[PDB]
């Protein structure tokens, strides 16, 4: 739910300050997310995982 929100924006690019300027100011707070989102499909970091949702490998857009 939460970790498949992040994702979604991630996916179609969010670092962390995007994403706290989306969600919230709470970077910090996100960390714990990237952490689950990661275990969640098992990736790595939020840049690797952001491909994982990306399932393209572009980074054009």
């Amino acid at each position: 739910l939460r970790e498949r929100q992040v994702l979604k924006l991630i996916d179609e690019g969010y670092t962390n300050h995007g994403i706290s300027e989306k969600l919230h100011i709470s970077i910090k707070t996100v960390e714990t997310h990237r952490m689950n989102m990661m275990r969640k499909l098992q990736v790595h970091k939020v840049t690797e995982l952001l491909n994982c949702a990306r399932r393209m490998r572009l980074i054009e857009y």
